[PDB]
């Protein structure tokens, strides 16, 4: 009934982490694994996107971490 609220899930990979906000979904982990997640200074720098994912819409970015 009100502003639904979006999520962040984490995609991370031994030497790759793309964060994504969903508003319906969470994306599809093909290449590691993904869990709900706070949001560093990269995950909001780098997400200023948006696309039509599986169970809803989800935008991501990613950033070189421990790789």
């Amino acid at each position: 009934g009100s502003h639904t609220p979006d999520e962040s899930f984490l995609c991370y990979q031994p030497d790759q982490v793309c964060c994504f906000i969903c508003r319906g979904a969470a994306p599809l982990p093909s290449e590691g694994e993904c869990n709900p997640h706070p949001t560093a200074p990269w995950c909001r720098e780098g997400a200023v996107e948006w696309v039509p994912y599986s169970t809803g819409q989800c935008r991501t970015t990613c950033i070189p971490y421990v790789e």
